[PDB]
């Protein structure tokens, strides 16, 4: 018994969005934050969607390296010289949005098992369940992202993993086991999915009109599972194995400087690939997936030293910023997985394309789900008694 | 976001079910209604699912014909003579449930592309009006418009009712419906989007009783409601079920009313794929034998008459209608359930082969969990058109 | 622990065959004339085999196989002794180079002759009261009842009894129903094995035969190839010690009480087997009727081995005679003069089992069915067929 | 004519097997739950098998099979007698309900006890030697490729028959030298005539598929009344016209080998378990490995229980065999100063080649199954020939 919106997604906010764009229509103070870059792309969403496989915001990638030039990333199937494009297809080097603020436009060529002691510990060989532990429904396997606790209601303690790992269609309930479901091997029952989110409109997720398409949604796939009534929550640790103690979530501020997210180093620990490291390359990837529907996904990561950042089954690991000042590493997202048709991007000519990985903004996901992540075992036992 | 139960399905309502069976634990007062048959089957559900392909309630089937004997139907893969069964596998002819009430138990052999007529063409866009039986398509699947309904609570907008997995996908953030074809495949008018749908409902809120001892028991209630779009001409919507005529209001399936008013009755439906077909109710409350650790129920079981299959793929959403036996308006009692994959039959006589049976959803109960009231006349339609 | 022959299938007895044919055509010559007199005509199956065997090199030269019987002309079986030669696609004489066309007459050893005609040749369920009764809905087991191993379904041929040893009573079905290779035991159930449904345990396969050389089966050298075998697949299962034999009947439902086996004599006149009407009752297609069309069907494969099959049946009134799963049914001669119907074979099941052949041009291709000589199989397995319920209890006791 | 038992594998020896378990009541009064005398620790494979057999009821409880040998701890073989229990995925004790956790010690009848270990379990090469083994060499020996008209394999050893004519031949496992469509099984090196050049080696005179546990080991190795040993092996005598002078007994890449080392169930454990073995095969050349277990148990899909004798894993992370090595002679490395002796032949194939997890720093590793040569040579009545001179003696002693 679900409910979509009744008539408020057609000609009350469909022309209300066209009003924000219907109204507002050279050395000038170039864009400083993601908030500026997103608006520039949104205004030009017609000529940018005209020939592209998708767009994103970040820094311009020049001769294989990330620059310090704020730019809108435009993805194409095959990058060719300017000599093989009819004039309708070539893109300008610079765009101007509302209010004179500007940015660059560069082209990026784009397309849509490990064995270690740590991988075994995450797959049931350890004596504790935490971030990185394998979590499985009756069909698919995944990764437990983070220990969270509910804000309203019972204030029940549970964990957070992304959608399509913990939810299937034919089954009427979604039970989760570690490390295997009973129909496949041994495992302990963790609980069931109480509430999860699939799609959120851009204005409620980002706060702005990230596009002119009246049907624009955000791939915010994330699920919350409260620990079962008869489950021993004392076997849960908050130590991110292989990383250590982590801090609280740093929200992705659209107004802070660009290079505080773009280019920063991130790492994760996953069920399938252990501890891998990567670099954030873009933000707010736009659909260019023709159905008339516009989809967004927040984080885009690429692995370091040409090694892939994730594998199939890592869906649900915690995307964690590596410590730059000896502080506690703080998470900003959780790795999203799907659909498994995997996709590459081309950086250099002496090497082939490299696998990129998408993620969901943790700061925004924890808010629309009303959850607070637990960072130490002492603060955990507090929420255990609040139940 | 969604909202599933927090701790209310494990050892709060699991002991309320375990109590109903913990507490309870011939010669005249035989079962009279579906409620009696369901309780007897539920109490003996442990020793019944032990060797069976499924169970259902209804009348005993002897030599291919429905008798007047209330009985619990037990489905097997292949029926053999009593001489080849060890006594642990043979089933008793009579069961006695709680309170001395009893009933019979008989065995039924059981197992789990388009017609061409002027009526089928009218349903696929050749007519000048959209109604029950008209083809409704998303960008992926085809279906059948079941009935014109209107929402009771909230606003009062008029729309139509079709079953789920025609109107719902997982990837889309909205599900648009078109007649007779989606824009990406041919011509068509926009009908609207799916406002709400239900997939599974627990037995205790659906029937009102504990139909089984399995703590995880659900009802395959796949059905969706679509409000007509702002730019759609609601004047092209008719309430006449083509091939049947003007229909009455929903006949609710009362578990307490006498058996022979539903079991055995003659039924018909009009669908996108097979037009106007006739059939017979054979059982009720068919349970799962589907090995997911889950116990699934389906309310109506229909078999086509004169050896011809009752439905085909694409009929999903058709209105199951009781034929008029006294002269009143024919009344709907169910809507055809989807799936139609895995193609499963039942064997009635030995001189003829198996026949295809069709699943349905109880219309009277589904219209309440979706908060809808069916409209049967054009004047009653124009009322809801202005009541918006 | 299986056992093949010792060295006796290479040289010695192998050349023993070569000699029997090396004797002839060192010592056998027609005179001049090719207007051969009609007293030397082939009269029996044995005569036709000797002509075919001697001429096997030119017969398997361009052919899909050969067989002996009556000439088939314009869709009707005649009473003319002939060697049937099978081809892939039959064409007019004008499109054949002289090396491929076949002579109308062959002259075998001793002047004996016969005709040669050409036939173009190639290699889902019923619903009736009888088929259900045969598949476990009846209260008695007999001929035609469904018998199943853990993989495949079949048909019980006949109630038989062993000659030597304990003399235990059992039933007869063909090998490809009752034998698989992964399993170390062969359990048989009616109508279904426990891993598929309900059923009663009938017993296990005690003893079966797969291939027999032509000289041990027929008694003659039916071909010049030293590696020549007969597809004699048949298996014997004794009823279990704890089985209730009181539910076993010998009445072939739809046929009645049958007589004793009529052995196929290679020397008797042709028309006592060729052309005779036969019928069977099977698990998969019930009671169908057909007609014997040939005998000793020969087929050489791309490995150098020569295979034989005894009976060739085609269904009557263009209805197919059998379906897949009918493997093991009893081929019974219909009673012509009020006498007891007698069985002559059992339906064989395999890869070269259900091919098609074209008889008339106004009708499509028709399915032929293979069989094994019942009289000869009962000797290789040392079994005697039981025909009445009283004759059963007599044999039930002597274990 | 095929044969199987009549009433002796059904309640003759099924109560005889149930008897063994029932002169084993053990008192209905238990041991003391503290210490145990170390004179009762398992010393031989025979002791380990009986302990495993008695507890077979609780061992099938959430496990896919068992075997006997030494405990494998943190990736290394110890010398501690233990019963290996195979699981689908090994997990911590914290995720097991008490019905699934396994005891560290088991005590059998008569006080004998042992450890219980857990193992995670699941069910070509180009070199100068491999070319010589595949027809580029001028001599036939152990390791040379042997092929039927369908499949390729590896010649195990030059053997001679014990009874009868006493004919010289070679030994390979059954699924390499035996097919079921063919009525004969011809062997060629290196290719059959339908695929390439090759010389005719001979035909299969005898083969074995399954042997009951009581006749194979000498004891009742399990509680299941239907228990068999996968003893697939076939014997081919050299053809009548074949040149046996090109046959050598020198195992190329190993050297001259000694006589067969019989697997004594009563001798000390560590003389088989843990010993180093090597083989030369058609598909993977000369590889070396380590014996890891014995008497591998498996129940599938009916009441029927299958056993396999030898379990080997390759050394230094290299796989021990590949497909096509089926039939190679597995030889333990040199008896300390003497000549290496063979103990088995690689079975190879359908389900008998799976993986097992040893360390977390490495992925899974391929294990290879084998059958006891000492026991296989007895059911087939064959004697292994070890030198070229001893071969020429029996060649003319043939009858
Ligand atoms: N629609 C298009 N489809 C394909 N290729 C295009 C399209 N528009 C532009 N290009 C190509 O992309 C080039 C622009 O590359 P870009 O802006 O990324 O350069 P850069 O960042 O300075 O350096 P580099 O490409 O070495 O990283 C154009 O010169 C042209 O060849
Ligand atoms: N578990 C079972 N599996 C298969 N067949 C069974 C099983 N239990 C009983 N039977 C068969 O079902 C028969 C009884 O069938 P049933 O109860 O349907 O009889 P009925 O309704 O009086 O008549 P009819 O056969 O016409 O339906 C038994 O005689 C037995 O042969
Ligand atoms: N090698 C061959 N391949 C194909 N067709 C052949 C071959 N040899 C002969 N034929 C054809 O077969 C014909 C002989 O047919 P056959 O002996 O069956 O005649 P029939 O019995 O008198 O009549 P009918 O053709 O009506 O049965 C030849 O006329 C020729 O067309
Ligand atoms: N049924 C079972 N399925 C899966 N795992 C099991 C089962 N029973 C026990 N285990 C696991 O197997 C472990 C025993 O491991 P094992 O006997 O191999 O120990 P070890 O040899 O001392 O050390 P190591 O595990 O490093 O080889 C138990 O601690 C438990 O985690
Ligand atoms: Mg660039
Ligand atoms: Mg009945
Ligand atoms: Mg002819
Ligand atoms: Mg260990």
């Amino acid at each position: 018994y679900f409910l979509w919106p009744t008539s408020n997604l057609q000609h009350c906010a469909a022309e209300g969005r066209a009003n924000y764009f219907g109204n507002l229509q050279p050395k000038g103070q170039q864009a400083n934050s993601l908030l500026d870059l997103m608006t520039i792309r949104a205004f030009h969403s017609k000529i940018l969607r005209r020939f592209s496989l998708g767009t994103a915001v970040g820094f311009r990638i020049r001769k294989g390296d990330l620059t310090d030039i704020p730019a809108i990333l435009v993805f194409v199937a095959r990058k060719v010289h300017k000599k093989w494009l009819n004039p309708a297809q070539c893109l300008p080097a610079i765009l101007e949005g509302p209010g004179g603020v500007w940015c660059d436009v560069d082209v990026v060529e784009f397309s849509y098992q490990m064995f270690s002691e740590l991988v075994d510990k995450l797959c049931g060989s350890d004596e504790c369940i935490g971030s990185g532990s394998q979590v499985a429904s009756h069909e698919t396997f995944g990764t437990l992202g983070a220990i969270v606790k509910r804000r309203t209601g019972n204030k029940q303690v549970g964990f957070l993993t992304n959608r399509h790992v913990a939810v299937d269609l034919d089954y009427p309930n979604q039970k989760m086991f570690h490390p295997l479901p009973p129909n496949l091997g041994p495992g302990v029952y963790l609980g069931a999915v109480e509430r999860a989110t699939s799609f959120i409109t851009d204005d409620v997720w980002y706060g702005i009109y990230a596009g002119t398409n009246p049907e624009t949604f955000v791939r915010a796939d994330g699920a919350f599972i409260p620990f079962a009534d008869d489950f021993d929550i004392s076997t849960v640790t908050t130590v991110v194995r292989g990383v250590g103690d982590i801090g609280d979530v740093k929200v992705i501020d659209l107004q802070c400087p660009l290079n505080s997210l773009i280019g920063r180093q991130v790492c994760k620990v996953g069920r399938s690939s252990g501890h891998t490291t990567g670099t954030v390359m873009a933000y707010a990837l736009e659909y260019n997936d023709e159905k008339g529907i516009c989809f967004f996904t927040d984080i885009l990561v690429v692995g370091e030293n040409r090694q892939t950042f994730d594998l199939e089954g890592d869906s649900g690991s915690l995307i964690i910023l590596t410590s730059q000042d000896g502080e506690k590493p703080r998470p900003i997202g959780i790795i999203w997985g799907g659909t498994a048709n995997r996709g590459r991007l081309k950086l250099t000519s002496d090497h082939g394309p490299e696998n990129w990985t998408s993620g969901v903004d943790l700061g925004r996901l924890l808010d629309r789900l009303e959850l607070d992540i637990i960072i130490t075992n002492e603060s955990l036992q507090d929420a255990v008694q609040q139940q």
